[PDB]
Formats: structure tokens, C-alpha cells, sequence
């Protein structure tokens, strides 16, 4: 009945056992365009214990971005012509994200953060 409309500011995105790299996703991410405007970008990679290797991302947007379409954060491997559905959810937290972004550790650091207001 419904449609598939998700409104935040912050987003995450998850690919399972997606041998997507951090640099291609990056590349991807930051090439991809959004009606509001790209802040910072936080890539960092995890592997599943179910020997899945799983990609993380989390992009914050300077306006609340309407992702009402899942073929916008569409990825597909530039070796192989193999396209992945990346599962957009968003953060219903705000600062939640810094707590996160402080969890580094061998990850793509992109774009500039700021917390609006205090």
C-alpha cells in the first residue's frame, strides 16, 4: 500500500558478504549525489562471524536526506559485473554517530563531521 520512504539526516548502509571495498564504496558514496549535501562520510569494514565479509557506512548530510529509493546508494563491483543492494537505514540517533565515528580502527575517514547545535 505504502512506499519505501526513509527521512533522516544520518544514514547507514550494510552490504552483506559484499567483497565491496572501502575505496570503491567511498569512490561510489562520494560520486553519489543527493538533493541535500554530502558533510562527512565514515566507511569502516566488518567481517560476520558467518565468515561473510559485511561493509559498513555512515554518511551525515548537512539536511535531513529523503532515501524513498534504494537504487541511489546502488553499488556494483568495477571488477565484476556484479551490482549490490545495499540496505539504507536511518539514524534515529543524532550524536550516537560521534560515539560511533570514535570506534575507528582500520577505516576510511572522509568529509568534515559537525554536530549542529549543543
Amino acid at each position: 500500500s505504502g512506499r519505501f520512504s526513509i527521512k533522516a539526516k544520518n544514514y547507514f548502509l550494510t552490504y552483506p558478504k559484499c567483497d565491496l571495498t572501502k575505496e570503491n564504496a567511498l569512490s561510489q558514496i562520494t560520486n553519489l549525489q543527493t538533493p541535500t549535501n554530502k558533510l562527512f562520510i565514515k566507511i569502516c569494514r566488518e567481517l560476520h562471524e558467518n565468515g561473510e565479509p559485511h561493509l559498513h557506512i555512515l554518511i551525515q548530510f548537512e539536511g535531513k536526506y529523503n532515501c524513498t529509493n534504494q537504487r541511489f546508494f546502488d553499488l556494483v563491483s568495477p571488477t565484476r559485473s556484479a551490482h549490490f543492494h545495499p540496505n539504507i537505514q536511518g539514524a534515529k540517533s543524532s550524536s550516537d554517530v560521534k560515539s560511533y565515528i570514535d570506534k575507528d580502527g582500520d577505516v576510511l575517514e572522509w568529509g568534515t563531521f559537525q554536530i549542529d547545535g549543543r
